[PDB]
């Protein structure tokens, strides 16, 4: 059956001396192994209230002056901005032409009638951007200019913040007089009466702890996605709209069968919004390679089967063609692979386009974030398609620093077709602008939850019918345009009708700890009332799970309160290793690695067809042997290049093939981590940066012990390498190394330990894992178990599948140590700012951990 190998591991009769002396100052049990409904309140408009901060204003001014004498101002302010803006009046008069203008009255209509009003129209009709803009204008001109106040839900940050700056674009102004947004990172408020504040989902989620007293108009964009954090909010704004009859609520949608919506709100009105137009003709991989002539390059199949063989070592739709198509046609389409894009089809795709000699910019919806910046660098190496002369590639995202959106956005003369790669985030979605050419490669990065409990996966997955639907509809635009769809027609006839509810397959942990925080009752009953409810072993699950490790004030009943790890933007287990973290005075290394855990962003670009890094993005690893010590040593000196002059931090980004945007989300992450943990009480002095030196080849303390919270804070991604790229995860499942990270080798190399700890799992090929981290095996024993066992000779089981020679009482200790550290972190968020002075138990517990969290604390007569 292939057992396993135990590691040999032993500790010096000093340290186990420590581990008794700590154990009997706690006193804690040895083994000889382990032992309501709130509704969210509201108001209307009240003087000497800021609605957005939900706090009294009490300042120099808004004090003395009533709501009506602000209504009366923004009245005058309006008249005058229409009688003498020029600019305005062209911005009226472009507006006046939208589809939306001809029903603009009947919309506001029903505002006034209903409570929730549905907009079902076409996406780039707008809706977003003139709904908000057309209630405001209303209750202005009504003279009730302060008795409104708009909150506008867009699904993600890049739209809010675009939506927000064309918003104040079309008014003639700037940001944070009337128009604000609030989103991650970034809030620029408007004046608390009659503005539109475009804030992200969860924004408004974490902005519904105070209430949301003096908001007149919510608007639901994009309620079409039915990802978890619309449905949760579409539940809060149904008995808040159940128990407050004048707040007004605006649903808008695109695309989908609303009668399960307006039945969910008890039959509201739905508002056609009349579609504006655009042809659209739509072409295949068959006829993409019927007008190109593409030929294979049989070359580069051979590299495929080269590269793919590891695979193989332990039904294709390409090869079903109609008859109608030439016999060179299907050869070729048979020798392509639907795994992998072609990026010479790609480049036969663009001649096609030049050769069309048709203008405007071109979009491709690549797959996923590798994918797109390997675009991006093979596309600036070519010559015809990359010059900066008559062409330029642009990426867009969410993550992406807010550098690159406002060159994105901005326009570009001389018609460069402004080649924009981009994700799923562009169909439904901002639009930016004209589009005449949309190539959609029908695949999509998608956390694919493997139901269950843990084990969080990735996988790129092929599109759906509503999904393609909407990209070919996003072609027409400025121009008639083309949609190319880089699949065979039996694929598209193979496709799923509908992509399934995000909250069938995503965690609910974080779910129930907002639902707990804002006071909303029992889990169970709340998932209830939502529109799909998710299957309730899942709920179960969750919740069970919340129960489990714990760093809050929770405990086990039906009101267990929640505070922490769910006002932290970052999953609970990573928090909990934050708060751990603190406890330690490692704090700041490990707010780092948690965002770079917490990111999909890479931090080593890899030149065009690799299998590894090569030699210098290797080097910044070291002895280490892991891709998050390399991380931190980049990141630091990445900083100081910043720090210092530009130019080089750019020439040292491109020298050791790291990524700027990647760095500074890292960063900005860090920061921010870092920042709301110093409002929770603990104090500064512990998050003090510790140089990490990567030359000391073995003991490294706040090295050491930040894997060991690593290993806390990833469980259960453990996973033990046997020979050359092949390893074993949970239930002895075969997985390869990811080619990207620094464990990989085309050499038969060897590792000082075979116990690493990983990110993700990309299952874009087979089960690969990503952002590796060799630990000892005490690091495992300690943090990264949950399950401790003595089997037959006086062998140790960890996680019932990892076997370990020990002497069983040292492991029961350690699985006695275990509760407490639990014991620690709550004592830590008991009194958050006398954490580095505790008992002086405890300050024993520290440093005994400490000390044997060593890297070679666990090599005592080895030579190894
Ligand atoms: N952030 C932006 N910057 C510049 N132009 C934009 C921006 N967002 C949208 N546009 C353009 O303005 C037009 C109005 O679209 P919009 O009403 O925002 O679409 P929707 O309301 O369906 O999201 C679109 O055709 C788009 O090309
Ligand atoms: F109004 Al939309 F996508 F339909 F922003
Ligand atoms: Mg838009």
């Amino acid at each position: 059956d292939e057992q396993l190998k135990p590691y040999p591991v032993k500790l010096s009769p000093n340290l186990i001396n420590k581990i008794d002396e700590v154990i009997k100052g706690l006193d804690l049990p040895v083994v000889n192994l382990i032992v309501e409904s709130s509704v969210i309140p509201w108001a209307p408009p009240q003087a000497n209230w800021n609605t957005w901060h939900a706090c009294n204003i009490d300042e120099g001014e808004l004090a003395t002056t009533s709501i009506d004498d602000l209504s009366m101002d923004y009245e005058r302010s309006l008249r005058d901005r229409r009688q003498n803006d020029n600019e305005y009046r062209q911005f009226l008069e472009f507006r006046e032409k939208l589809p939306i203008a001809a029903m603009r009255s009947e919309i506001l209509t029903a505002i006034n009638d209903n409570p929730v009003v549905i907009i079902r129209g076409n996406t780039g009709c707008g809706k977003t951007t003139q709904i908000a803009q057309y209630i405001l204008d209303d209750y202005i001109c009504s003279g009730q200019g302060g008795y409104a106040n708009i909150y506008v839900t867009q699904p993600r940050r890049i739209s809010a913040i675009s939506v927000a700056e064309r918003v104040a674009r079309e008014r003639c102004e700037q940001l944070g007089d009337t128009v604000g947004y609030s989103v991650r990172f970034e809030s620029v408020f408007p004046r608390p009466y009659g503005a539109i504040l475009f804030c992200t989902v969860g924004v408004l989620l974490r902005k519904l702890e105070a209430g949301l007293r003096g908001v007149s108009h919510i608007i639901v964009d994009e309620i079409h996605e039915r990802d978890v954090n619309s449905d949760f909010l579409l539940v809060i704004l149904r008995d808040m709209v159940d128990t407050y009859p004048d707040l007004h609520v605006i649903l808008m949608s695109a695309t989908i069968d609303t009668t399960k919506f307006s039945k969910y709100f008890g039959i509201c009105p739905v508002l056609e919004v009349p579609g504006r137009a655009f042809p659209v003709q739509q072409f295949f991989l068959e006829d993409i390679i019927q007008m190109t002539d593409f030929v294979p390059s049989a070359e580069s199949r051979r590299k495929r089967k080269e590269v793919e063989d590891e695979e193989q070592l332990l039904i294709n739709y390409n090869k079903v063609c109609e008859d109608k198509y030439s016999q060179k046609t299907r050869n070729a389409m048979a020798m392509l692979s639907e795994s992998d894009v072609s990026f010479e089809l790609l480049e036969a795709l663009l001649m096609h386009i030049k050769s069309k000699n048709i203008p405007g910019a071109i979009l491709v919806f690549l797959p996923g974030w590798n994918l797109i910046f390997a675009l991006m660098k093979f596309l600036q190496n070519t010559n015809i398609f990359g010059d900066t002369s008559q062409y330029q590639i642009l990426p867009c995202h969410s993550q992406i620093p807010r550098d690159e959106q406002r060159k994105v956005f901005e326009p570009v003369p001389e018609g460069v077709t402004k080649i924009i790669l981009s994700t799923n985030i562009a169909e439904t979605s901002i639009t930016i602008d004209d589009i005449v050419f949309v190539i959609d490669i029908c695949k999509a990065r998608m956390k694919l939850f493997t139901s269950h409990n843990n084990l969080t996966s990735y996988a790129t997955v092929w599109a759906s019918k509503t999904n393609l639907e909407q990209r070919k509809g996003r072609a027409g635009r400025v121009r008639p345009g083309f949609c190319f769809t880089l699949c065979s027609r039996a694929r598209f006839q193979a496709l799923e009708d509908n992509l399934t509810p995000e909250m069938f397959r995503t965690p609910l942990h974080e779910m129930a700890l907002t639902i707990k925080l804002l006071r909303l009752g029992s889990i169970h009953h709340f998932l209830s009332k939502a529109l799909e409810p998710p299957p309730v072993d899942a709920v179960i699950e969750a919740e069970v799970l919340l129960r489990e490790m714990r760093c809050l004030d929770a405990n086990d009943e039906l009101t267990p309160l929640g505070r922490l790890l769910a006002r932290l933007p970052i999953e609970p287990r990573l928090g909990k290793m934050m708060v751990l973290g603190a406890v330690f005075g490692c704090a700041d290394l490990m707010a780092i690695m948690a965002s770079y855990s917490s990111t999909f962003s890479e931090v080593f670009s890899l030149d065009i067809g690799q299998r590894r890094l090569a030699n210098h993005q290797k080097a910044l690893s070291g002895t280490k042997c892991s891709d998050h010590v390399a991380m931190i040593v980049a990141s630091q000196m990445w900083r100081r290049e910043k720090q210092r002059g530009e130019h080089m931090e750019a020439r040292f980004c491109d020298w050791k093939g790291l990524q700027m945007s990647t760095m500074n989300v890292i960063w900005d992450a860090k920061q921010q981590l870092l920042d709301l943990l110093q409002q929770a009480g603990f104090p500064e002095e512990c998050m003090i940066s510790h140089e990490v030196d990567e030359r000391i080849d073995g003991d490294d303390p706040v090295l050491d012990v930040s894997l060991a919270l690593l290993c806390l804070g990833l469980y259960p991604n453990i996973c033990v390498h046997k020979e050359k790229r092949k390893v074993l995860t949970t239930e002895s499942k075969a997985a390869l190394l990811h080619k990207t990270s620094v464990n990989c080798s085309n050499l038969a190399v060897t590792f000082p330990y075979p116990f690493f700890v990983f990110g993700e799992k990309i299952r874009t090929r087979a089960v690969s894992c990503k952002q590796l981290s060799m630990v000892s095996p005490l690091q495992v024993i300690l943090f990264g178990s949950r399950k401790i066992d003595l089997a037959a000779n006086n062998i140790v089981r960890v996680d019932n599948w990892l076997n370990f020679d020990i002497e069983p009482e040292l492991a029961a200790k350690i699985g006695a140590l275990k509760p407490a550290l639990e014991d620690l972190i709550t004592v830590a968020c008991d009194n958050p700012s006398d954490i580095l002075r505790l008992e002086e138990p405890y300050a024993q517990l520290v440093k005994v951990v400490k000390d044997l969290c060593v890297k070679s604390a666990g090599d005592f007569g080895l030579q190894r």
